[PDB]
């Protein structure tokens, strides 16, 4: 119970084991999806889709991702509780794009279809930007996904939650077992969430970082 | 909030309007250089730089980079106690990666020559998948910045600070402002930092998020 | 008329005689009633209340307030279409803010329960600086009720009709002809409506004004 | 012919003004001239106008907007044109005897008896408030609210967005320009120029009490 | 100038119930109406009283507090006037008391010889023993002269332009406690707030009424 | 010229009248009008008024002056008009109800409640005198001092001359106008009139405690 | 009660109010009378008459000469227990001087007719000295009651009582009261004789009068 | 108080002869002449001057007025103790007007300068109406003297002395010889005081007055 962040984040570590019995319980299944569901992102375009995998039949379909060059993941992916896949949208289209101004409209955040329009009209003039003009609207998307697993990572530290963030899978394997081509999306990290195991000795180690002085400019 | 973290992710929103008066403590100011420094990133490699201003003279400078298509966001840039320009790297160099492991044997992470290493192999196992195999690099690194900047906007929104991820700035501009390119670096994301004005109307919305049953596949 | 209102500016006059015959269209009678209604006020607080006089019988009654020592206005308040009593609040109650708000809600101008709330406590703040600490609540309440006037007889001529304000008028004899300060009202300025009659030479006379370089000061 | 009832229901007060967009040099004449014709009681015009339309100009008006009024800071500085609307702190008989003066030379007076006829007018009511009421200060910062009422829907009707402003501090801003030595107090500030696309009031529907509320029809 | 309309004032008068708290009265309205206070006949010129004059925001505030309990209704009344008087009569009428007028007088130079000041001295004396040893009656004799001095009061502001409420509805025993008055030996019986109505109190634009002469009068 | 100060520091109590100087009959009516139009606790009017101006009239209220107080006969004959001050006996509800209608008659009332309201009110302070304090008999004679000062210093500002005299037998007074019967008694007798040039109290300096004693200052 | 003189000289004044319900005793009333009837004239001539009033009736008979410039002077004469007229004889007769030596004779005065005729001859020296040659016998006469008045007022305040002469009467309207002219009288002087009231000013002022230093010579 | 002062009238007489070797003691002719300075007169206006006689010398001046057709006078004149002269002033001057009101000023008669000047002004009413209306302001003087002497026989003889008051003598002679004409005043009654002699018959002689039938009406 606590407003103490920083000693959150000067306090979690990326977990190298976990202990395949800790299990998180109902209510903190319930948290990291509204975590995931609350992140913000560029014009709230929310380009993204997750999987949770929470049962040993559903791990072991994600874990399937490691099984190349990969293997040295396999067991994070096992041994936690639950272990969600960051997925972004293949591409922004009009369908998607109206989808979530109506669903802020239906949440109640104009007061006028004027407001509405001019919300619409923003949001569509920054994602033609990426499509149209500058042609990176994927790695625009892809962006906003990371920027979810910053929020998720330091979310799940706060609620006493081990987590370790994992780019080392394979995402054709991946996206083919779960169909994501053909639904729109792409895989693009997983984070397996639970409990670090008492063989995890990097919960025992000091966290580095550099110094501000190389990374940081005061002005 | 080291606890109840779900209730900051559901009462966060991005200001508008910031009160020119309401400055960032001297004890908040160290904490947001903290939540800065201590973000996770793949392998540690920390592939960033900040721009932290918080004198007007200085704040001036960024805001320069909203001219044009981005008017509207100087007034925030301005206003806002603290601005913090988050810069990815434009090339993952050698160098880096050694100051990198070097640090974390610094702070006391390898107990061993070899542990120390092992720990280098194994970064740039990484380093060259992406520097050389898939040429992806630069989008590798500043996805790693938004991830900061995930783990930066919830930090501060459990601190009580108000903010605002902006992407809606000429980062050309911005980049030659402060020399960005010949330092390695370039711009991505102008995040103010402060408290919100008795104008601030987006604190008067309500929060809109897809649903999970859109967004959401458990398995 | 919307755009060449500046024009408008320089036609109107302060009409010294009506012709008694002429009438407002039913049309124009809602107009000016839109015109009263929708004047702005400091915070939306509306301090002010009108009667429209447009029978010979009301006439007469308002008529009343020029039978002493104003005279000279008494046939402009008889022979004029329209006259309107101009009426402040006489103080700034609970119920009135309260009536304000709940005004403002219903016409959809909040999105959350906060939203409302702010501004219902933006504006008590300001009502309370007003009754208790300077103590001028009945002056701020008439400015409201003149800055009302000023946008009237704009209005008003810019529908192609005439009018005058009137301060040569008994107050407390009007007051007590409509029971206005026992309702928590109190007169201020009467408008006759109409249009001016071919006596009134003054349709005519060039516009006299004090030059710009005594009155204004340009930074 | 207006149509000047959709411009009042269209009207709105702007809070965020895009610091990019200017009056053209004709609305910036425009604007003054509503300024000066307005009408006021007697037409003794008992004001004065500091309209701000540089960056020094405008932080200078800014200034004003301090303390629980910062909030205020960013219209002032963003807006095209500041006007700052001042009351005359006494109704001295020389300002009296200018009006009257200045009506003679546009030629409102046949004769020399016109002349001197407006001028026992307008003493008529001027001596009703400083002399036996002992309330001309009250009674010219009325004149002064008329004018920014006819300003309001003078600039609206124009195409401009524009605002009232009465949270800012009246001391410092007529300290800064020196006004109460020069016989005047600062009463409103209104910004002038054109909205942001962020400007939340324009999403907002316009409120207002039912005339069965305010108004009594006889 | 013109005559004197003391009946147009009695005629316009009436009791305030709004205050505008903004309209002060003058420094010289402030010592006239003491002068006001201290003129009033009185029988035998016993002026067996005390008044509490409020002007401060602190000072109105202490009187304000004999509102509280039964006579919350008054309270905004005292608050809101510029400024609030207090009428208290005498507890007793003792020699000092009787020795500090007669004594005041022969200053003010009423009496000619010692036989006219012993004279005058005896007729006080006899007047207020008759009250207080043969009547006991002394108190109520006291207080009339309280309220004599309170309707000069409120003729006199009246013609002076200013506006008053005569208010009865406030609790003495609390008032006397805030103002040590029992044992100064004075006792309150009439607070007066003076100043100029508001727009808010329509009572001053209402008719005033009064019991026809038919009722209220015999001539003879 | 209305300087009412003036008159309190003029005015005095008269020994000695003109018999040879009687009131204008415009004055007759005015003192009545005094008389009548005095302020009272919630209007209640608990009062009534003998005005003698005939030589049968004044010496029937001249009998009350006997035994000690046989030097204010005089007084009570030689002025022109002579007013005997009367407090009812009891504040009964008929009267409380005859203030009320009279008052609405006049116009006081908006509304049959508001008519109400005044009505219980009245009565609120009426029983805290008759049935709490059981002091309504004073209340009411309180009610007539303040008529009475009220009355001194109207005549006064008349410029008539006048005394307030408690010096007479109550009882006599009141067997003489039947007044306990009708429900009333004498409290106050006052002489209006004009002084004689042998007033000599008219020659003698105003004596009141100084300020230093009587009034505190908050 | 021993004989002070000069105190009763130096303790009398002119009473100007009287009570009314102080009377003169019935022994008192006679003794006032002697006064008036023994005082000594210009060889005893007594050229006088006297009017006592001591009812209401009569009285108000005498108070009606003080009207006009007067009037304060009927209080007096009515609240006085008697008022005493001194009226002078307004012809020296031949009648009344035989009255005036027959009235001595009957006294035993004379122990002659030499002595009696010799007393005659020599008030008429006198008599004659003034209404023969000086012709100014009235005047005399008038000076003869003046010389009784102030034996009156000396001597009524040794007896305890107070008084005041009154010049400030009409003579013509008393002396048509009583229908003196036609009696051979005329009124001069009034003195109301009685006891002061309380409310008696000149009682408790100092006498005055002008020092010796003025008035006499010593030889 | 109640002293006998009746008593004292029906004793003293008009002395025919003094006894020349009985003189007045010093406090005799003290109080003596108290009785003359205490004199009431008309408005307090002591229209008089006294010439007290008590020398051989002096005696014998005035008696330079009994010379003449006045010899049987003569002897009382000399053979006194004391002589007083009483005069009349010929005028009322302002001087004389002023002079009494000033010493009743300093007697502290005045409360107030109102009331000297009130007083000041009835007196001089009296006065102007005797000096300028009717013309009498030496009658009205004389009189004033009378009253004097007739308050001055009953005092002497209160005493317990003898005197008896003369006409019979020459003004013009006596008021030569002590140039009272030039002083302002006129000599007239000559009163010698002393005791009367053994040979004074007429002590014992009964004294004789008209009856009160004649002389007093009764209302
Ligand atoms: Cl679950
Ligand atoms: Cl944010
Ligand atoms: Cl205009
Ligand atoms: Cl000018
Ligand atoms: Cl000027
Ligand atoms: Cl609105
Ligand atoms: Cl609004
Ligand atoms: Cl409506
Ligand atoms: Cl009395
Ligand atoms: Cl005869
Ligand atoms: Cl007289
Ligand atoms: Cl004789
Ligand atoms: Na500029
Ligand atoms: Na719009
Ligand atoms: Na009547
Ligand atoms: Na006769």
């Amino acid at each position: 119970n606590a407003m103490d962040i920083v000693s959150v984040a000067l306090q979690r570590y990326s977990t190298k084991a976990f202990d395949p019995s800790k299990k998180l319980t109902a209510e903190e299944a319930d948290k990291i999806k509204t975590l995931l569901q609350y992140s913000p992102s560029s014009t709230n375009s929310q380009p993204w889709h997750f999987i949770v995998a929470s049962t040993e039949e559903g791990k072991a379909r994600v874990a399937k991702s490691a099984a190349g060059n990969y293997t040295f993941n396999e067991r994070k992916m096992l041994d936690a509780s639950h272990v969600v896949v960051f997925c972004a949208k293949t591409a922004m289209d009009d369908a998607w794009l109206e989808r979530v101004v109506d669903q802020e409209d239906a949440d109640g955040r104009f007061a006028t279809p004027e407001a509405k329009a001019a919300n619409d009209k923003g949001r569509r003039f920054f994602a033609d930007m990426h499509r149209v003009s500058l042609k990176d609207d994927h790695q625009w998307m892809a962006k906003q996904v990371y920027l979810n697993v910053g929020n998720f990572l330091l979310g799940v530290a706060a609620m006493g939650l081990d987590a370790v963030p994992i780019e080392g899978f394979d995402a054709e394997v991946l996206d083919a077992e779960f169909g994501l081509k053909e639904k729109g999306y792409t895989s693009l990290v997983v984070v397996p969430v639970g409990h670090h195991s008492v063989e995890d000795f990097n919960a025992g180690l000091p966290k580095s970082r550099l110094p501000l002085e190389t990374t940081l400019t005061e002005v």
